[PDB]
């Protein structure tokens, strides 16, 4: 039932080489498995978000995002990265995003804590 | 079972006023509704994220982030958030976070579709 | 005297269609003009910045950034964006930035206030 | 000439402990130097941006920007920052900043390039 439930559901590939695998739910949910082709990740690890699932028809995006904490059985990077972004459909879907990675620091270090990114997600790739 | 995870449940409030309820899961999850008292936002609306639930016992920060969908039975503001952050244990507990609020928008557009920011959430006010 | 200082001195254009055109200071200093191809903006307005005029040896990229606010002649957008990045030379020699837009606003807001985005400058196009 | 030019020039100080001595041309121009407290710095370095010399009577902040790149006699940490804020007049002045700060790197580590924070600067402490 919701809007691009179908087309942000599946695999997607950003431009590092990590792999992001997502169900839509109908009401808004998204759950999947990141893997990231670089940094201090093996594996998969969990992932959580949301999309809006009733966007507008006026030929704009799909608002979503969605966060990963770098611990799973292998790692813990101490650390959560969160994708913010939208879905673009048609023949080159995209999801373009913005990400905020943040490490768990001193009170002294936490001026440096967060690093900032773009990632576009395709398909293919 | 997670580290922070009895620091991190509960009610919190940032500095517009906002509220953040949260459960931390054993394992890294995090569910909750937010209400914004700012914004296109009416009442609640559901969170999803992810914690580190086995930080580091140096005296650093809980690495954590979070997604909002701007959408719920009563309005639908075609947008999404995401804080990333640390939150930060203690007679003062803190969760520092920066955010990304992106927009759908047409492709036009998209180079003004995310708003960044910064919120401070407390357990009082 | 500057390291990169003939690399980076000329016109430069992004994925936009913007045109930002800057001479390098053996020191550091970065002067120039910016014309926008988007948003609210017409013809050319100034920029300043600083590039580090000694870069790492290593196959490393050159940090720099400049500022643009939002007024000329024609038009007073109340606004400036900072570009921070680094220039990477060669063949295909690029400008990778992100950029913060922040909007003078009320106090009310203020949590609006700053846009973010990512820009990539070459040579060409 | 400039409408906050006054109010502008001056010595600030953030929630780190830094120091911005700037003065605020009648044009739009910002020049100065920052000193940090905080990372790889010593000593002052050179700055230079722009803010809006003609902002709104309603009762909006200015817009303003400016650069270091963290090169200077003592030191050099091959990076950049770049500030995006607004200035708010009156008692108790401020400046609400957003800032990138990109390291130099080789194009494998370029992802994780560039830091983000948010500093507050004040007239007094």
């Amino acid at each position: 039932m919701g809007r691009d439930e179908a087309g942000i559901t599946g695999t997607w590939y950003n431009q590092l080489g990590s792999t992001f695998i997502v169900t839509a739910g109908a009401d808004g949910a998204l759950t999947g498995t990141y893997e990231s082709a670089v940094g201090n990740a093996e594996s998969r690890y969990v992932l959580t978000g949301r999309y809006d699932s009733a966007p507008a028809t006026d030929g704009s995006g799909t608002a979503l995002g969605w966060t990963v904490a770098w611990k799973n059985n292998y790692r813990n990077a101490h650390s959560a990265t969160t994708w913010s972004g939208q879905y673009v459909g048609g023949a080159e879907a995209r999801i373009n995003t913005q990400w905020l990675l943040t490490s768990g620091t001193t009170e002294a270090n936490a001026w440096a804590s967060t690093l900032v990114g773009h990632d576009t997600f395709t398909k293919v790739k």
